[PDB]
């Protein structure tokens, strides 16, 4: 079926949407820099229930005008506040492959960057898969510096809505 905003609306292709958490302790997805990172590369979640995250654009290959279940995407944070330094990288979701943590969510320009799409699974809550050319894409907490990371895992898969913006 179609993937539903929370106001009951099917998700427009190309529109851009929040994904919030479907527990009303976190809120939604944003960029941050972890590691030696010096620009905001990790998708991470919001630990602040208030905070809305950035607005993701969803889009598809198929010429559809609705998003569906199943169907490939693509995930790209829409403008958001980076230091003169980041200016200009590109804000498209990727899989990075070698990584600690497992495959992990990443943005801004990568080599080891996986090959796939993401899809939408009902589980309004859904999931968000990776396929390359599917694993649920989960979250890895690194309890050090209270980070929750996006990452690909077997684990219990993160829940999320959308809010269209």
């Amino acid at each position: 079926d179609f993937v539903l905003d929370n106001e009951g609306n099917p998700l427009e292709n190309g529109g851009t949407y929040y994904i919030l958490s479907d527990i009303t302790a976190f809120g939604g997805i944003r960029a941050a820099p972890t590691g030696n990172e010096r620009c905001p590369l990790t998708v991470v979640q919001s630990r602040n229930e208030l905070d809305k995250g950035i607005g993701t654009i969803i889009s598809s290959p198929y010429r559809i005008r609705f998003i569906a279940e199943g169907h490939p995407l693509s995930l790209k944070f829409d403008s958001f506040a980076v230091i003169m330094l980041c200016v200009g990288i590109p804000t498209e979701w990727s899989v990075v492959e070698d990584l600690p943590e497992g495959p992990a969510v990443k943005i801004g320009e990568n080599k080891d960057a996986m090959d796939g799409w993401f899809r939408l699974e009902r589980v309004n809550n859904y999931k968000l898969v990776f396929c390359p050319q599917c694993g649920d894409i989960g979250i890895s907490i690194d309890h050090d510096d209270g980070t929750r990371r996006l990452v690909v895992s077997k684990n219990k898969p993160l829940v999320v809505q959308f809010q269209k913006l």
